[PDB]
C-alpha cells in the first residue's frame, strides 16, 4: 500500500488501547473486545491536505515476546503511548514504555504521542492533565486526554503523530542535501 507509517500502540493493560484504535479506523466503541488479541490495522487519512497509509499495531497479551510486536517495535517510526487518567500506576508505566523503546532502537528521538484516555471517567480520575501535560514536556512529545467510549480528541492523536513522522523526515531530507 504505498509507503505506510507503521505505529505502535503502547500502554498497560486495560487503558484502551484496542478501543481507541477501532475508534480511529471504524468509529466504533468496541463491546466485550478480547484483551488477548494483538494486530495491525490499515488506515487511510488525510493530514494538512495530503495523505498518508497507516498502519497501527494493537498491542495486547500475556507473552513476552511476539513475531509481530518484535518487528514493529523494530520498524515502527512513531509510538503512542497510553495510560488511563483513573489508573495511576499505568501512567507510570508509561516511563516504563519510554525505557524499553531505547533498548529496542537506541536513540529517543522516534516520534510519540503520549495520551491520557477514558477523560469521560471524570469522577474517577487519579492523575490531573496538569501531569500528562509535564511528562509530555519531559518527552518532548505532543499530549492529549482522550475518550475511546465518546470518540474525544482520538484523530487528533494520530494526526500529531503523523505530523511528528513528517517533519523528522523532512529535516533528514535537508540535512542530506546540505
Ligand atoms: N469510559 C471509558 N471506558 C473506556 C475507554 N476506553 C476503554 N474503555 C473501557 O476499558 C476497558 C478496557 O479497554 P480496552 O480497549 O480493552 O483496553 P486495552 O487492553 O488497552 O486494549 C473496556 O471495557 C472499555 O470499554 C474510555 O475512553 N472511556
Ligand atoms: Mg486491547
Amino acid at each position: 500500500l504505498s509507503r505506510e507509517y507503521k505505529l505502535v500502540m503502547l500502554g498497560a493493560g486495560g487503558v484502551g488501547k484496542s478501543a481507541m484504535t477501532m475508534q480511529f479506523i471504524s468509529h466504533r466503541f468496541p463491546e466485550d473486545h478480547d484483551p488477548t488479541i494483538e494486530d495491525a490495522y490499515k488506515i487511510r487519512i488525510r493530514i494538512d491536505d495530503e495523505p498518508a497509509n497507516l498502519d497501527i499495531l494493537d498491542t495486547a497479551g500475556q507473552a513476552e515476546f511476539t513475531a509481530m510486536r518484535d518487528q514493529y517495535m523494530r520498524a515502527g517510526e512513531g509510538f503512542i503511548i497510553c495510560y488511563s487518567i483513573t489508573d495511576r500506576r499505568s501512567f507510570h508505566e508509561v516511563r516504563e514504555f519510554k525505557q524499553l523503546i531505547y533498548r529496542v532502537r537506541r536513540t529517543d528521538d522516534t516520534p510519540v504521542v503520549l495520551v491520557g484516555n477514558k477523560s469521560d471517567l471524570k469522577q474517577l480520575r487519579q492523575v490531573t492533565k496538569e501531569e500528562g501535560l509535564a511528562l509530555a514536556r519531559e518527552f518532548s512529545c505532543p499530549f492529549f486526554e482522550t475518550s475511546a467510549a465518546y470518540r474525544y480528541y482520538i484523530d487528533d492523536v494520530f494526526h500529531a503523530l503523523v505530523r511528528e513522522i513528517r517533519r523528522k523526515e523532512k529535516e533528514a531530507v535537508l540535512a542530506m542535501e546540505k
